[PDB]
């Protein structure tokens, strides 16, 4: 739709670092979760940690079903070689995430994901730090614009895709600055009634000068 | 429609804590700016979002930057439920103004309305959004994360610290920067420039490619 949450995130087919042929999208995450992260250039510092620190975290995505997804404006031939220092500088053996070409800026225009300021050596427009969560079913669930200038933080994407992961199932929302293990919130829409057919654990309800009910955790 | 480097635009709402109508330019000039929203008032997720927000207050006014909250609730229902965040958190005051959208005008201007939120009248609410905006009104860097996600408060002071380093200097953060660490030097900024800009040191690494874009900086 707009890209906005709760649009569908559109097919399509483009050329990949690593593939020698086409890359599809929807057959590349067909029945997974999906995360599509753009970086402005290939052969730029941030840039270099960045796609580094999650060639190390990809099997942390993968065992949670998810795909990891890369995309710039640059060449086929620019990522192959720019993976040999991505892979030095991360102290990897093996790159597995495509990452894909979009040098004529059709999908960096469609998905609006050009940086302000951001321009290749041809005097080009680059695309910002995006990144796009998308479930089994194409929707967007969260997205992130940061400039050329901001690094992104990595835990984060992993924190909001498990996050993503266990509210998509379970009634419940997390808190902030929620990880993994923490109590979370119980959905301010469930009644009392409700509860025990979807929780084992008990409910721990903290008072509030407002006497609503709102403010219950569950420890799950 | 309100991407990266575009204007932020100037509106006028009733908020809580003020009688009088809130307008943002005149709150945000010559200033960071931060607008962020939330789907409901007197919701979980919601109350410790803001008793955090509320804690970190001091920490983005001494960096010049506002923090401005949003949500499609009464004026009446933000200042009743103020009661609950200051309860929540331990607080004696509040100080950040929360607009108010009950028309959803600004939120479907916006574009920041929820998947699957909506109220006890059936209207749908907004997500949890965050506009991060320079002195000139310029939109920095945008998040959009679901009602059923709260956001991660320590990483908005994070993105709020790089932008204004960024926005001075000629240096980019990497992955995972916290202040006080090592930050990349521009990749077009050469050999020359460099001393203008640095007092201490770059250090280089060197890479198969044998390009020179891999230089580190401590500040």
């Amino acid at each position: 739709m707009g890209y906005h949450l709760g649009a569908t995130f559109p097919n399509f087919t483009a050329k990949a670092s690593g593939i020698d042929g086409d890359f599809e999208l929807y057959k590349y995450i067909e029945n997974s979760w999906a995360i599509l992260f753009s970086h402005p250039n290939d052969f730029t510092p941030v840039c270099t940690t960045e796609l580094a620190e999650l060639g190390k975290m990809h099997e942390d995505f993968l065992k949670l079903n998810c795909k990891l997804i890369g995309f710039s404006c640059n060449s086929k031939e620019s990522h192959d070689k720019w993976i040999e220092d991505i892979k030095y500088y991360g102290k990897l053996n093996k790159w597995e995430i495509p990452i894909v070409c979009d040098e004529s800026r059709e999908l960096a225009n469609k998905l609006k994901i050009m940086d302000e300021q951001e321009k290749d050596i041809t005097g080009l427009p680059l695309t910002c730090r995006c990144l796009f969560f998308i479930s089994p079913e194409k929707k967007i669930k969260a997205t992130v614009l940061y400039p050329a200038t901001t690094g992104r933080n990595a835990h984060e994407i992993l924190r909001v895709l498990k996050s993503l992961q266990l509210t998509y199932t379970t009634p419940v929302a997390t808190p902030v600055n929620w990880n993994e293990g923490d109590k979370c919130c119980v959905i301010p829409t469930l009644q009392d009634d409700e509860i025990s057919k979807h929780f084992k654990n008990e409910i721990t309800k903290v008072e509030m000068p407002s006497k609503k009910k709102y403010l219950r955790f569950v420890n799950l």
